[PDB]
């Protein structure tokens, strides 16, 4: 019996990728034996096996990923709750069970060996069970670890969202179309950006988001926010690009708004910094420094998103031989990718 | 018949002018307040002096909008109220419930403020002083800004746990008013200064925890973690704005709150921090604070008035005219403890 894994070594790019082959791992008395079905992809995967992810140190010989769900291979011989063939998520981090994320040491494909592999040891604690009627595939139920925690919280885990409020969401990534997603089904009113008018038409068909705006050549774009509300602006920002369009996004924000900072992908230089004191000041609305989000407030958006049978939309699915992963991973880095990049470890 | 002071020349608060006006009658849903006490804010100096960003104010300004009192009469539609009534005015008409919407209605900008014996108000802005007060007229009035303010900060979106660890900029209106009510709820202080004997009147005044002078340790957040284990502090009530803010961030614990409150300090361009990079390393939030409404401010009220609350006031002048331009210099002059007080009587 084999667990087929890669690992990585050179953070220099997702190239460096090995293929190997490792005996079964043997579960510690309090871990479980997860057999990896459906994987998916994040930025946060690129940025770190290519050696760009700043926000922590990061382990030799990773394994990469952080979404993972499957089923229960094994149990170590302390657990209670967990039977062999139970249906699994991973969360993100073995140690945030409850409150704010108070380091990266045990985050799945960072910290820990993550989800790219046929067989994980993990702490039964770190395990999510995927509620018996739901109908979701594994690769969908991946997708919900990484993206699905972090807009839950943002919305969630603070001051939480009153049905009828406007979001929006910045481009057409795995954050914006998982957030467009679970805000669309909690009664979300919904505006989404993007540099590419084809992939607003794309969105505003497949999710029917309720406004749509092109960044790139519209950027007055929270003048447009504040035309769609009535003059009031959004309640919750799913901010992604940090400095460089912080300001757009605050003027674009209600008085008592919320936004949820998560991301820096915006080019900024010095010259042009904006005073954030001052304008969120002036404006009256509240920024935070969202950090993926706990095992309590992932497991009630599992909750959600199978009692109310909400499907994540998976972009294209790829089967686990080195092209294939490669493929995928490539895929990601492109940006051409609307949403979610999804590995099939088994089928 | 009613005395009052207005400002149409903003460039210095020595340009506010006594006037002798006829008493104002009232319209069917105001009251008219005998102002008993009145206390000064920065406001009222960036307001006389034309440096106050945003709002608008009116020509022929009463400034000033603090202000307690007796109701000495009552319109013809108005209902819970009667002559002799202990009042404070809400900061805004307009704001009873939820974030403040605009400072058109905004005592002593916006309309006319609380520096007059008599004030036409409408009802719906009169919040009732608890019989059982034992504070005096001035304290009451300095509920109405600074005390709305930390009240909105603290309890006004994720509300404060007992316990937890308040961080204050300075010694002014604000930071003294928090200090107070913060201790009075159960919460850990500390406070920061320019001065030590500002430091040592705060820390022995009011039982502050832990005192920093930010001239002699200007890495004061380091301090801050160092007396809360590590951890940060849950709340920083922020008057700097971005001069300060770096630290400020570096002092708060992750899932904490920062309250930005002012903009006092001085910023040049190529210091302006990442605020959104910093915030989403240290996984804290920054909160635009915008006085309070008058819901929340009557909940602080009747905190300060069950927990027998004192609020200090450096130094209380009267009302003449030499009177009131010494306490808009002595407001003016940074050398203030807390908040200055003017005895309309
Ligand atoms: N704080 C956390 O816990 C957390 C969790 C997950 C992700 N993140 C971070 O948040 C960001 C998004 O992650 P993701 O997986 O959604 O990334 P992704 O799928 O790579 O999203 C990339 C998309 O972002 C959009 N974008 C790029 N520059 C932009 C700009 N200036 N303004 C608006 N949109 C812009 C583009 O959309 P268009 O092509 O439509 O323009 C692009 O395709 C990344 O920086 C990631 O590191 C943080
Ligand atoms: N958003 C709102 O609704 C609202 C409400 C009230 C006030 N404010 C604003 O909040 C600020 C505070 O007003 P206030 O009436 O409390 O002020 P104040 O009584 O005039 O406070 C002045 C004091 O602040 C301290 N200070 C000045 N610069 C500082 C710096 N860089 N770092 C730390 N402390 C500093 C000084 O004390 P030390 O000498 O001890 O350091 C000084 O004596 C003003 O900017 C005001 O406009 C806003």
């Amino acid at each position: 019996a084999t667990n087929t894994v890669y690992r990585i070594n050179d953070r220099t790019s997702h190239h460096n990728l090995v293929r190997l082959n490792e005996p079964l791992p043997s579960v510690h008395g309090h871990e479980v034996l997860v057999e990896i079905r459906g994987v998916t992809l994040n930025a946060r995967d690129i940025q770190i096996c290519g050696g760009f992810y700043p926000a922590a140190a990061v382990k030799d010989n990773l394994v990469p990923c952080s979404d993972g769900a499957g089923v229960i291979a094994a149990v170590g011989d302390a657990v209670n709750d967990l039977e062999i063939g139970d249906r699994v998520i991973i969360n993100i981090s073995f140690d945030n069970l409850y409150g704010p994320l108070k380091s990266q040491k045990y985050m799945l494909g960072g910290g820990v060996d993550g989800t790219l592999r046929q067989y994980a040891a993990v702490p039964a604690h770190a395990i999510i069970k995927v509620p018996v009627d739901c109908k979701l595939d594994y690769v969908q139920l991946a997708s919900l670890v990484c993206t699905g925690a972090t807009v839950w919280n943002a919305l969630y885990g603070y001051v939480p969202m009153k049905p009828g409020q406007t979001v929006l969401f910045q481009g057409t990534g795995g954050v914006s179309i998982t957030g467009v997603q679970l805000a669309k089904a909690a009664g979300a009113v919904t505006i989404v950006t993007s540099s590419s008018d084809e992939k607003l038409e794309f969105v505003k068909d497949k999710f029917g988001v309720d406004h749509v705006i092109n960044y790139k050549t519209t950027p007055n774009w929270a003048e447009e926010v504040r035309r769609f509300t009535n003059g009031e602006g959004a309640d919750y920002v799913i901010e992604i690009g940090g400095a460089g369009t912080i300001e757009q996004s605050i003027q674009a924000t209600a008085s008592g708004g919320m936004i949820a900072v998560i991301g820096y992908l915006a080019d900024i230089k010095q010259e042009n910094m904006p005073n954030v004191p001052l304008l969120a000041l002036i404006q009256g609305c509240a920024l935070r420094g969202v950090q993926a989000g706990s095992k309590q407030l992932t497991t009630e958006m599992v909750n959600f998103v199978s009692r109310k049978n909400v499907q994540p939309y998976i972009h294209k699915t790829f089967g686990f031989t080195e092209n294939e992963v490669m493929a995928a991973f490539d895929l990601q880095n492109s940006g051409k990718q609307i949403g979610k990049v999804g590995i099939a470890v088994k089928d």
